[PDB]
């Protein structure tokens, strides 16, 4: 089965795939965890390029999407077929939120595109990890991270109404303290899976 | 103006497109010469992964059009803004032609990422240097390349109803010597520059 954290940078999405990976791991299932860009020898190499060098929004955009149809066909896919479960940090609604949303690609073309890359594989659920933007960028900061308040505020409105209007996707209040939100995700998941 | 030269592998593209910059650079012209994938330092990266790694044919399509849009939002747009002559040593009809006809992605969505990647940026001429694919393969192979003959057959079928199907595409009987090629090429330009 296949689990997806979504949401804006500093929400804790790192953070909650590596503690949900290790507590299913520990409960008997077999998991993966994945990031998204990266999480193959080709994704890895593109999502050094999208964090290093200046790119223009359409070239970006194809990046992320080649680098999800090298992670679905050389992992999801496979994993999915052995009963895995499958942890992904970040998916489809990252794209929609920071390509469509942030930098204002047509959102029907990015669905496309998702499409085309994921060869239609989605989520049983997505767990949208949502948090006021000043939040998340003081979380970051203590870590020398800076993001842009005003990119984020529209990123975040984005992947709030993508909540509303897509399938299987729970809004986590991700502002609460670690553990709190880790309870949070796991009572959205007990229908799901056991 | 901007010129795409198309084709089957040992077409001989490298070796016109080259020739016809420095023709047009020695008449005058303000010229640029760029190759797809590559082009631009990010799109050489990408186009190394593409010629190296074990990819699916999905994530090739992607890596094609992200190397194509980093060229024209970097080079080709600022070029024909100059008034640059610029000449591309492939360009989108060979992602039709090989993702498409090839490789049997949709030709239509592959249509819409070449839109995309473009801007709408299409070509003043595009000379498709069409040859017999025993042919290319025969001069492939006395570089030491070797490509797929059964593969190749279908890809020069694509490019031949695309010549049909698309504007501005002229095809010319690349089977010939060097200096005979060329002056086909420059009889089509005079249409067009
Ligand atoms: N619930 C929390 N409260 C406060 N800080 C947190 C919480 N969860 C994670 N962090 C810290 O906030 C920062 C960002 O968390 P991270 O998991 O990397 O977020 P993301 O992957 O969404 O950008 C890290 O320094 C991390 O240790
Ligand atoms: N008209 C020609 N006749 C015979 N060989 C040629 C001709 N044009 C080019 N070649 C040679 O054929 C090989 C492939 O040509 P090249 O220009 O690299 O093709 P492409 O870029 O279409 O793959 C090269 O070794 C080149 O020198
Ligand atoms: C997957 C994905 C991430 N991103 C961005 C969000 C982050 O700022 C960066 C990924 O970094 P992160 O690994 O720190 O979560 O990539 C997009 O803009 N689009 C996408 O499709
Ligand atoms: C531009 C482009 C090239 N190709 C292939 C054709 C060549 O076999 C290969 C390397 O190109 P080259 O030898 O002409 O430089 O890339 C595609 O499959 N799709 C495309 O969109």
């Amino acid at each position: 089965m296949l689990i997806a954290f979504e949401g804006i940078d500093g929400s804790g999405k790192t953070t909650q795939a590596k503690k949900l990976y290790e507590y299913l791991k520990q409960k008997g299932y077999f998991v993966s965890l994945y990031r998204e860009p990266g999480g193959t020898k080709v994704g890895e190499v593109l999502r050094e390029i999208l964090l290093t060098e200046e790119l223009d929004e359409r070239t970006e955009l194809l990046l992320f999407e080649a680098s999800r149809s090298k992670l679905i066909e050389e992992k999801i896919i496979p994993d999915l077929k052995r009963d895995k479960v499958v942890i992904l940090d970040r998916f489809v609604l990252s794209t929609i939120a920071y390509q469509g949303y942030g930098k204002g690609l047509d959102v029907e073309f990015i669905k496309n595109l998702n499409e085309f890359a994921t060869r239609g594989v989605k989520p049983d659920i997505t767990l949208l990890l949502d948090i006021p933007v000043d939040i998340a960028l003081r979380r970051l900061k203590e870590k020398n991270r800076f993001e842009n308040k005003e990119f984020l505020e529209k990123v975040r409105k984005g992947f709030l109404e993508l909540a509303k209007e897509e399938e299987n996707v729970v809004v986590i209040d991700a502002s609460g303290e670690e553990e709190e939100v880790f309870k949070e995700i796991l009572r959205a998941l007990s229908g799901v899976l056991r």
